[PDB]
């Protein structure tokens, strides 16, 4: 019938890391600035180092939009799939 399903869009993704949007790190920020992703844009967290799930042992989390085969992920928040 109905497949499970938990971000309202797109899949669920397992980040090495997530910052919050308004506390990014220099690193970061100078990254998001490489991708000319505007920060004040942003909300919620940025993942760097994301692939999506279809196991995490890292933070798993829904996000908006991926950049660059996941290197930087963008208005990220927190997901728990499972029990
Ligand atoms: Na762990």
């Amino acid at each position: 019938g109905t497949p499970p399903k938990s971000c309202s869009s797109g899949p669920v993704y397992c980040c090495n890391k997530t910052e919050d949007s308004k506390h990014l790190d220099k690193g970061t920020t100078a990254l998001l600035g490489l991708l000319n992703i505007k920060i004040g844009d942003l909300k919620d967290l940025v993942g760097l180092n994301c692939s999506p799930l279809s196991s995490c042992s890292a933070q798993t989390v829904c996000c908006t939009n991926t950049y660059q085969h996941g290197l930087v992920n963008v208005g990220c928040t927190p997901i728990n799939i499972g029990l």
